[PDB]
């Protein structure tokens, strides 16, 4: 689901969609939320709800949109699954990263914005979070367990503004990233910091998932928000 009506255009004049929480009380932080690879779906209204009632304005962009605009997959349809699997395999990280950007900027510019915007992404979200963080375009930003980490730390010196990373310990249907590749490489830069979950593995934030973890959830979420606290007024 997104906000009918909402078109924050990008980069190379593409325009897709967002599902848009307005704070509580304004003026207020903004997160734009990155989403995985369901779409902005269920679990998305979730943690733009959730965001909501901690203060924060939230903007999920609908990063699917140039190859399906709306996709919004339950993850516990088989083909829906089978369905998304498909949409990541052909989706294009630089391009969402610029859909990214275009979405922070709209972020900032919206009229309860207090000036500061935050980026929350998961698995694959949570990969853009990191390729987000690189470029600079969020007052902070956070992964949750970003698919693809370890090989992305070569830009390890390009994040500027804290970033931080929830990483689940365990393979389950996506294997767990070395915790010793991804532990030193990100140690060399303190605007990074990660957390391990060794009782879990990916997905486990969200309660529709057979990898729930509801420790490990309520820790990295207990965190994130000690995390984007400072951008509140």
């Amino acid at each position: 689901m997104l906000t009918e009506g909402i078109s924050i255009q990008s980069y190379d004049g593409h325009t897709f969609g967002a599902l848009v929480g307005s704070p509580a009380k304004a003026p207020a932080p903004v997160i734009v939320i990155a989403q995985d690879i369901f779409g902005v779906n269920a679990f998305m209204r979730e943690t733009v709800s959730w965001l909501v009632d901690q203060g924060y304005a939230a903007v999920c962009p609908d990063l699917y949109a140039r190859q399906a605009p709306g996709t919004a997959l339950d993850p516990q349809d088989e083909r829906q699954r089978e369905q998304a699997y498909k949409l990541w395999q052909a989706f294009d990280m630089e391009a969402g990263v610029g859909d990214l950007e275009a979405a922070i900027r709209y972020a900032r510019h919206q009229p309860y914005s207090n000036g500061k915007v935050g980026l929350v992404g998961y698995s694959l979200g949570g990969a853009l979070a990191f390729l987000v963080a690189a470029k600079g375009y969020v007052d902070r930003a956070v992964g949750y367990y970003g698919v693809g980490l370890e090989k992305q730390l070569n830009k390890v010196p390009e994040v500027k503004h804290p970033a931080l990373f929830h990483m689940g310990g365990q393979d389950h249907f996506v294997p767990a990233p070395s915790r010793q590749l991804i532990t030193e490489g990100f140690g060399a830069n303190p605007l990074l910091q990660v957390h391990w979950y060794e009782e879990a593995g990916h997905s486990f934030a969200r309660t529709s998932s057979s990898g729930y973890v509801a420790s490990a959830a309520a820790l990295a979420n207990e965190r994130t928000l000690d995390f984007l606290a400072p951008l509140q007024s």
